[PDB]
């Protein structure tokens, strides 16, 4: 109940929330119907619109009106934003050159730059270049201040998971938000965007950046408009905060704009229709930028203008539905759209099944539109996995198409020609950001980054020491002129052990056979070098990688290769290799088919053996080093250690001996040499975290051998492709996956072909930052490059997406 009876007089949009039953005059009051009886009157005044006109000028100051052009209404901070360009002769900030913010140009008072976060809804990345004769105040901030080519959304490409994950730093499976509509499993209650549910404290997670701005101290206008408020009383309420006593006013604002999402949805990401939402948003824009202009504030704030995602053409006309493809269709609930998530429609149908629904639903017509998965082996990349709101099984819909449960959804439930919620990797998905202000560089074009990384940046732009995110912090130091943060690397927890020749051939029993009792101070020297480390420089580029936590490992060092190998999880670590442009394949040998060798420098309680994967009727293996790539017979020897060697299912070894044959030659050719790290990753749980031993769901069959959940490979070369990887001066180049270790190749639909035709598409689908990869290994790579440490990071978060330009 609301006693709507009390009144707004001076208390419009007032920042503090008054609490139940007492009537409110913040922002929020229309979403939970709770607003003052005069709200409306009071708070959103329309009268003579909002702008000045000539005949206004220095008007008698009527209070009747939206916005002022009285000689008071600076001292009041409430002009229309045109006022000082109708009435005193100013020009629009438009207008005026660009001029370099070389440092803050503030009102006295002003105690650090504000930061005006200007959002919009469904705005692709390609807007800015497409549209930009129609945006010239965006173009501007675009072209004089800070900008990237665009920016990479979280999955699903929504738009509450994705401010969201701005405000927080987090991917979405840890803030909570993981679609527009949710089930909560333990509340037993629903999320959807209309109604109140939403707004109860419960879905939101993680820390966001109006809460820690306010924990330290720092005071946050509005984030949330409700659809309600025009823009232009948006605006004015933004520049009347900043018009408060110092004391009073707000350092951290938002801006939020349905447009230009509204009218994509309607028609399509480049329909005819947009130019004029488009048009609609510039203006916006510059009645900000003239607003601030007057407050002598537009070379003391830092804006950011940023998207939520982008707009792809879809129609109705372009759905797959369930009921082509499973009889059960009535026992299911489906989550639709450009994503599909299924869980059952009753906890207490006991004949439900998740295996047979993924069955019924894989590689079942041959254009087929969606790729069903259970949601742990989605690509690594989405981190959408670990939370209870992500039902079990998960549609991957192609871009431009739908899902839905029944055709009587489509219609009964063409309107729309365009949508969004895609990968996040796809081109029509990606957003904007441009930041312009004292605090960013002037005309700088950054690369795309992910906006996880935002909060911490924002953070940075307000003094703030952000809640523990999912950015690397650092990662986007070169957006900005001051204010950087200057990261130490992470300390290394465990030591490595350096084993020599420390046991007998006859000590092993490991039911290993190799052909290679087949017999001088010339070449013996040399072999014993290699194994000190003699060939490390070449092989392990970057320094060894550093172990974060506590276990037990050993350095190998090979001719071809070096390795951390884990005592604990009785193989490698890493496995460390570099493969030169003139390196030569070469063949496994016929009487080297099957040849498993003890390593000496490693005891056979230690070591994994043969006969366990002899009885493992579902468990092949392979190595980690390839022996195709040996630089010499004799060095090929090498690769058949019984260290090198790794858990892998048959269907899984098609796809790994492809690229160790093929693909890393191809990449040699392609990039001028490159550095190869792979191993293992464990992660049972899903969590995107490096699994502790306990936590190891299978091993191969009567043994205490780790089945790994994931292959990784870091491949690294010179950016400057001139240069050999072996001996680049300048900055570095890196592509990286995250296989699943899977026991079929359902995946692939076209698995029954060569691995020419669906191999390296598999593993374009698993490319992977290499940060992923440290999350998922407790590993930190590049600990001794000739880069800056920032440089380094911003590396560390590349993702090689192989969309088109
Ligand atoms: C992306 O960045 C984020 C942020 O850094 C990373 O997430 C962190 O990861 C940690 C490890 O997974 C995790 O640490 C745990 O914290 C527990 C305390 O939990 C509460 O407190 C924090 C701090 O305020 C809070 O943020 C949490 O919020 C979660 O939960 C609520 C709802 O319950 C949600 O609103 C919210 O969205 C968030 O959910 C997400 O995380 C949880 C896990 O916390 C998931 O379950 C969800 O799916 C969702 O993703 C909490 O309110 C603490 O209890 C844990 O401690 C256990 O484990 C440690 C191991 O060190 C052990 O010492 C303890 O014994 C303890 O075990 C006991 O409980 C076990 C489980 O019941 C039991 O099995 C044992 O037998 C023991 O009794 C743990 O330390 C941290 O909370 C999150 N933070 C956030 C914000 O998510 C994330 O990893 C990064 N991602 C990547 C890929 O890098
Ligand atoms: C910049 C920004 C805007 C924003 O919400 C704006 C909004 C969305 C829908 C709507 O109806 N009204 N307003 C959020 C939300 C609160 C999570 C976060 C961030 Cl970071
Ligand atoms: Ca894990
Ligand atoms: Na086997
Ligand atoms: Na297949
Ligand atoms: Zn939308």
């Amino acid at each position: 109940w609301t006693a709507t009876s009390g009144s707004c007089k001076g208390r419009c949009f007032e920042l503090q929330e008054v609490g139940p039953p007492d009537c409110r005059c913040d922002n929020l009051c229309k979403s939970y119907s709770s607003c003052c009886h005069d709200f409306d009157e009071l708070c959103l005044k329309t009268a003579r619109g909002w702008e000045c006109t000539k005949d206004r000028c220095g008007e008698v100051r009527n209070e009747e009106n939206a916005c002022h052009c009285s000689e008071d209404c600076l001292s009041r901070g409430d002009c229309c934003t045109n006022y000082q360009v109708v009435c005193k002769g100013e020009s629009h900030w438009v207008d005026d050159d660009c001029e370099e913010i070389k440092v803050p140009e503030c009102p006295a008072g002003f105690v650090r730059p504000p930061l005006i976060i200007f959002s919009v809804d469904g705005f692709r990345a390609s807007y800015m270049k497409k549209g930009s004769k129609v945006m010239p105040n965006i173009e501007k901030l675009r072209s004089c201040g800070t900008h990237a080519p665009y920016m990479r959304p979280v999955y699903p490409t929504k738009t509450f998971p994705n401010l969201y994950t701005l405000a927080t730093g987090l991917y979405p499976e840890s803030h909570g938000i993981v679609g527009n509509s949710m089930y909560d499993p333990v509340f037993d209650a629903s999320f959807h965007l209309r109604g109140r549910e939403k707004f109860n404290h419960r879905w939101w997670g993680g820390q966001p950046l109006w809460i820690t701005a306010t924990k330290q101290g720092v005071r946050a206008g509005t984030f949330f408009w409700s659809v309600s408020i025009p823009h232009e009383r948006r605006i004015l309420t933004i520049l009347q905060w900043l018009s408060l006593p110092d004391n009073e006013r707000p350092s951290v604002y938002a801006f939020y704009s349905e447009q230009p999402d509204f009218s994509g949805h309607k028609y399509g990401p480049f329909g005819p229709e947009m130019t004029n939402p488009l048009r609609e948003i510039d203006k916006t824009v510059g009645q900000l930028m003239d607003g601030l202009k007057q407050l002598r504030l537009h070379r003391c704030v830092n804006v950011i203008f940023v998207g939520d995602h982008g707009m792809e053409d879809v129609t109705c006309d372009r759905t797959e539905f369930l009921s082509n493809y499973l009889t059960n269709v009535d026992d299911i609930t489906l989550v639709p759209g450009t994503l599909g998530r299924i869980r059952a429609k009753s906890i207490n149908n006991s004949k439900y099944d998740p295996k047979t629904i993924i069955a019924a639903l894989t590689c079942k017509k041959p254009d087929q539109h969606f790729k069903p998965y259970m949601k742990q082996h989605l690509p690594k990349r989405l981190h959408y996995a670990n939370n209870r709101r992500i039902e079990d099984i998960h549609l991957l819909v192609d871009r431009r198409w739908h899902v839905a449960r029944k055709p009587l959804d489509v219609y009964k439930k063409c309107f729309f020609q365009g949508d969004h919620g895609f990968d996040n990797k796809v081109n029509s998905m990606q957003t904007v950001f441009v930041g312009y202000g004292p605090t960013f560089k002037y005309r700088t074009k950054v690369p795309p980054f992910e906006n996880i990384e935002l909060y911490n940046v924002m953070c940075d732009l307000l003094g703030l020491k952000p809640a523990p995110n999912n950015g690397t912090h650092g990662s986007l130091n070169h957006l900005l002129r001051t204010n950087t943060f200057r990261p130490t690397m992470p300390d290394e927890v465990s030591r490595p052990n350096y084993p020599g020749i420390m046991y007998l051939q006859s000590e092993f029993d490991l039911g290993c056979t190799c052909d290679d009792k087949v017999e001088n101070k010339l070449e013996e020297l040399n072999k014993r070098l290699h194994t000190k480390g003699s060939t490390k420089e070449r092989h392990l580029l970057y320094g060894r990688p550093a172990v974060l936590y506590r276990t037990s490992y050993d350095i190998l060092y090979h001719t071809d290769f070096e390795s951390g190998y884990s005592e604990i999880f009785l193989m490698p670590l890493w496995t460390s290799y570099t493969i030169s442009k003139q390196a030569e394949v070469s063949s496994i040998p016929e009487h080297l088919t099957n040849c498993v060798r003890p390593d000496v420098r490693v005891s056979p309680g230690f070591s994994q053996n043969c006969l366990a994967y002899k009885n493992d009727k579902q468990m092949s293996y392979g190595f980690l080093f390839p022996p195709y790539l040996s630089s010499s017979p004799e060095a090929k020897y090498d690769a058949f250690l019984v260290t090198n060697m790794v858990p892998m299912y048959p269907a899984f070894k098609r796809v790994w001996a492809y690229f160790q044959r093929v693909l890393v030659k191809k990449y040699a050719s392609e990039r001028n040499g490159v550095n190869v790290i792979s191993g293992p990753i464990f992660d049972y749980n899903y969590d995107g975290l490096r699994d502790t031993e306990d936590e190891i769901k299978q091993y191969v069959e009567g043994s205490s051998i780790p089945v790994p959940t994931h292959y990784y490979s870091i491949i690294t070369s010179c950016l400057d492709f001139t240069q050999p990887a072996d001996k680049c001066d300048g900055p570095l180049s890196v592509s990286s996956f995250i296989l699943p270790h899977r026991p079929d190749n359902d995946e692939s639909c076209n698995s029954s072909e060569d691995e020419s035709k669906w191999v390296e598409e598999l593993m374009k689908m698993h490319t992977a930052r290499v940060r992923d990869i440290e999350h998922l290994t407790g590993l930190d790579f590049y600990r001794k490059t000739s880069r800056s440490y920032s440089e380094i990071l911003t590396l560390k978060t590349y993702l090689h997406t192989y969309e088109s330009e």
